């Protein structure tokens, strides 16, 4: 029951102090305190009444501005993005290019005018400090951590880029492993324009904070000491909107691309099995074997361990984008497979993050651009910190599963 | 009647003297030549039977190679900009990102195609070399003032782009004027391909010429002493396609954004307003009860003043684009509300301009890359040069409603 | 009957000998050799029983893979790519913005894997290795002949760049040879989904090898003496991806382009033919009569020679893919002239190539990457290494229509 949960949270800290760096200098306080906070974070809103109102309270508030976003997608494709569609098409209906990537496009022109008004900042600062004075992390990691839950990996780091080229190989680890564990405010709508719950979204955003913080710090704990703009308001919006239709087209062309690639791959995956008398034989085969046990460890059912490999592997293997693609059919009532309730929530916390070995490139570009001489320390500790990402997603999906 | 409008002209003279740099250092020959060729050359396509012939030509050639542009769109979109999408979707069969985007694409080729070819650079010193002879303007800012009839503001200068560096001040804010005044060719026909009338827009492009220099000359006498390719047609076209593909992306990237972000504001304004026992505030009645008295001074009846008022103001706190956009609706049978024949040709010229404050950052890239040791006057002048180009736009549909 | 063929290979190798820069320094071997290769090569796959089988093998091949990417672009695009478009839009209802565009995604990114595997650079060595042990021609150039089978002009060269600062004057000439004699992969996919066979395709892109070397040695003799990646698999696809979607973009803009372009032009040469008594007078008809007796000498019937000219002679003044745009009408039961099976392939043969004017600009920018002090070279070698270019798709197609 409840007793394989809290075995999969040991599990999972076990795995991340036999990867550590140095296990006599784990600061106790630090890992402590980070795991009690993403533990008491996903009791606060996923189980106690008022933790409850409020998490649907900003899911419907976030859920309101996805809405008024579509309003310049509508402008835009027109008919091809209204209610006749369904008429015509059916499920076809639903364009993905017209429906899900032009939210990016807005997401993005949104936060970046809540960045020049001083709101983001504003709530950082707040979160992040809370961070630094209970876990005993230093100023500029805890607010890349706090900005994590927002904004992307590379944009996080931002806020606090002066400090980054001289920060210690504890805290550059820290600050990638916050971006890996978390995902960003643009994609958070296109997986909600998906189908996916925002409640879980939004739980999963948060529950990132303090759970990137903690693998961090368990598997590279600090043995250093650490140290311590647009014209306009229509400006910042037009630059936000640059980057995110920039973006719009990088997310689109990579999903034209995987998917083909992993249709061909099944192509020859049932060429190949055959030899082996499996026909039948598919990537989703492999993986959802290869992560069933993964899966049955954070709390998902022997009987749906396997359909929930098949998700969590393919996020690990390529990227939480293409995951979700292939997942939010079953948030449907035309699912291949009925899935409970509880496993469906679980998948969702497990992929809410951008821990894949195909960030490392993009840490290497973006923090790289932030520190050029510690390109060297980031591409080090890449795969570490994918793993250290990993199990932040996995424990915030273990802790969900936990209290539902 | 008539002397409403004549009012109108001295109030935005009269605004452009009091916010001089000098008044005594005013040239009467040049701002009196300048507002008596705009005025005339109004009077002439506007009134004058012979001047309307031509400008209804002239037209006529325009909305001819738009339709033979749009042979290239409906080849890449097929029956997706066809009849058959009236038919089915009725009113948002009209898909805009495959109507009017794909025209800035095919009109940035063409005119790059007739800058290869002589053709352009002969009618811009025909136009260019009237201005300075008739205005005592210098030889590099009124060639400038003329190519801004056909191309936008950071392409116009590039035609004295080894002058620019070395400019004086207030050579370098009529270019700048120049630029906010018009619009360019490729906007026009996507203007045109939304029900915006093609006389109106080529009409307000050649009056922004004298226009833009005008109040270039009111606000920013000369008080210093001014001075003095691809491979082949097929390059021309390719770069030409490039440009406008960079360029449709952006502004159709700007106008989800930003309709979206109208769209949150006024959900916002709602609640907001609620508060003040206002709960149907809208952004659309703040800017439309602010600029009602502008939209009145420029002869707009009075209880069409507030309707006109909002579009004069969405384009002036952001772009002429998205003020078109809220616009276009109302030229159609389906209007909202049913506006006069000079109304609605007072808003069309009275919003054919690129004056807003994100076109500064615009100038700040374009212009400033010409003369980088110049950015610095740029960002000084920019709001000035708005204003200029504001005044010259509200000019030019004064004029217009006059004749009409 | 076939001695009309043997006539056209011999004024196809008379140009080049005429063209050259020695006469006296043509290898006889290389040369001889070469047009034995492209001959056989020719034999073996259109007549050969075996050889066929190998053909409809490999395209069959190529075909799926087709199909698996189709499945990228299906999720994208939904129902606007599905069958359910003819029945509401009949012929219209293929977008080619969502049908053949996305291709070139998908197989930039299959290109980009199968090189990060070994894959690529294993077949290249076996055919680049036969080439010059047969031909005499040097390592480098005989690689970046058998590269540029399989991708663009820009990327083949890449397989030997360290050698192309330094190789000599005939070297540079013909690796332009061996990029505008052939076509890339991602477009094959392009072309094919537009109605080409494959077959026809896939043969043009091998007999370009050895073809290119041909005109490349005939029109430029060896007259001095030669000499002699991204982390993991998964940002391999992504970075082919990002490529294909860049270079998707431009192909889409450039079509909506230059066919608006030749719309705007058949509708002045309406207007200027009739001043002549020729108001019928198209841009079509041009091109027809101009490159009717080059059609002819190549293997077209007298009575289908004018329309073969219309493509070929549009390949030429622009580019390929418009060339094939408007020749996949004619591959179609509701094509206007119903030509041969025989014409249908020489067409094919005759436009599958790069070489065109364009593609100097775009050798200048990828080659020129390469080598920066070449640049003189490369634009002083363009025209004549497009017409070379051009020869041997004019041979490859003579050689097709003799088999057939
Ligand atoms: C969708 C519509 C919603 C309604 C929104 C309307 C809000 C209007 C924005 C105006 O804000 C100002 O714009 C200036 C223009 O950029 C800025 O000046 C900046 O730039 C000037 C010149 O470029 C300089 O003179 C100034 O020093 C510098 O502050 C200035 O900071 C900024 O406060
Ligand atoms: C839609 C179809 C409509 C039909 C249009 C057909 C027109 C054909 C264009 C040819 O124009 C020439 O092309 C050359 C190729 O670029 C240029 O050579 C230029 O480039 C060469 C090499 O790259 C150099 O040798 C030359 O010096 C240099 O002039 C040359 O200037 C230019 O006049
Ligand atoms: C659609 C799904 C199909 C299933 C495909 C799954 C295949 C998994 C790919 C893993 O390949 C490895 O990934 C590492 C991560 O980049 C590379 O490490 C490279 O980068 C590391 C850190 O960035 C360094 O530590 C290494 O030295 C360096 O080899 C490594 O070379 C590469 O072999
Ligand atoms: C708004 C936003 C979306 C995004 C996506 N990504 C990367 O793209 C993949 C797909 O979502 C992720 O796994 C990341 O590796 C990123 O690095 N930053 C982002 N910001
Ligand atoms: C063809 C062309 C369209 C264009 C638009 N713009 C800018 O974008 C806004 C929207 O139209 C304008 O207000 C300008 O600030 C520009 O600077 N140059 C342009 N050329
Ligand atoms: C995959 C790929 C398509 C491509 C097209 N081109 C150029 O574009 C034109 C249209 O196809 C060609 O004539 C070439 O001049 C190229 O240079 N490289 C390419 N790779
Ligand atoms: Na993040
Ligand atoms: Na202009
Ligand atoms: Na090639």
């Amino acid at each position: 029951s409840l007793f394989m949960s809290c075995c999969g949270m040991a599990v999972l800290l076990g795995i991340a102090v036999l990867l550590s760096s140095n296990r006599k200098a784990i600061n106790l306080r630090t890992v402590g305190g980070a795991f009690a906070i993403q533990f008491s974070l996903g009791a606060f809103i996923l189980y106690v009444p008022w933790g409850q109102e409020l998490l649907r309270g900003f899911s419907d508030a976030v859920s309101n501005v996805i809405n008024y976003g579509n309003d310049g997608t509508s402008f835009l494709f027109g008919g091809l993005v209204s209610g006749k569609m369904f008429e015509v098409f059916g499920g076809g209906g639903f364009i993905f290019a017209f429906r899900v990537l032009p939210t990016l496009i807005f997401f993005s022109a949104l936060i970046s005018v809540l960045y020049y008004l001083g709101v983001m900042q504003w709530v950082i600062r707040i979160l992040g400090g809370g961070l630094q004075k209970a876990l005993g992390t230093s100023r500029a990691e805890s607010m890349s951590a706090a900005a994590n839950i927002f904004v992307g990996q590379t944009e996080a780091p931002l806020v606090v880029r002066p400090f980054v080229p001289k920060m210690t190989q504890s805290e550059l680890f820290a600050v990638m492993c916050g971006g890996l564990a978390s995902i960003a405010g643009g994609v958070l709508a296109g997986y909600a324009s998906m189908g996916v719950k925002i409640e879980y979204l939004v739980a999963a955003s948060f529950m990132a904070a303090p759970g990137g913080l903690l693998f961090a710090k368990l598997m590279m704990p600090e043995t250093e000491k650490p140290q311590d703009k647009p014209a306009n308001v229509i400006d910042a919006a037009a630059g936000g909107a640059s980057a995110g239709l920039q973006l719009a087209l990088n997310v689109g062309a990579m999903l034209i691309a995987f998917i083909g690639l992993i249709a061909l791959i099944n192509g020859m995956l049932g060429g190949i099995g055959g030899w082996f008398g499996m026909p039948e034989l598919k990537l989703e085969m492999l993986l959802g074997w290869l992560f069933a046990p993964l899966a049955f460890l954070i709390g998902v059912p022997w009987n749906e361990a396997t359909v929930a490999g098949e998700f969590i592997g393919l996020k690990t293997v390529a990227n939480e984008f293409v995951a979700y693609s292939q997942f939010a059919p079953y948030l449907t009532e035309a699912a291949p497979v009925v899935l409970s309730e509880k496993t469906k929530a679980i998948i969702s916390f497990a992929l809410c993050g951008f821990a894949n070995l195909s960030s490392i490139a993009i840490l290497l570009g973006g923090l790289g651009s932030l520190a050029p001489k510690r390109r060297g320390d980031i591409a080090r500790m890449g795969v570490k910190a994918v793993i250290a990402g990993t199990l932040s997603n996995l424990m915030a999906a273990t802790i969900a599963g936990f209290f539902l």
